[PDB]
């Protein structure tokens, strides 16, 4: 019942979901980077909360992505 | 106590984790695409297990990735809102 054509469409949907995650990481890292020279005084206090949020999100999501990539790697490796 | 420098290192590790996932889906999709020309003449039953497994893997992770991307978007949006206030 499953055809490679169906799997192709699904793979594109995955590429898009992963790409959207990449986009938001890049956006967040850009925001963080924009503060590099400015982390002092009122700026520190202003963005402290966002920094706490960012650490907690990124640190927790790294291993989820690693599990995903490892799973796909194994599937691709064994794909006959 | 969190600094932009600490966050940058974490962010790079996260970019890499996401990039690696993109790399592996590209590998798998290349494998899938390469099967299309021979599909009509294949013993298709021999592919069923790996097709079911790969379909499950790809589909199941989509809402998880969407949850992650939405979560990050919300933080980036707050950044924008805070900065604009």
């Amino acid at each position: 019942k499953i055809t490679p054509e169906e799997l192709e469409r699904i793979a594109g949907n995955f590429k898009n979901a992963a790409g959207e995650a990449q986009s938001q990481i890049n956006r967040l890292e850009g925001d963080i980077n924009s503060l590099e020279g400015q982390w002092a005084g009122a700026t520190q206090a202003k963005f402290r909360g966002e920094f706490i949020q960012s650490k907690q999100a990124m640190q927790q999501f790294i291993p989820i992505l690693e599990g995903i990539s490892t799973d796909l790697k194994r599937i691709a490796d064994k794909f006959r």
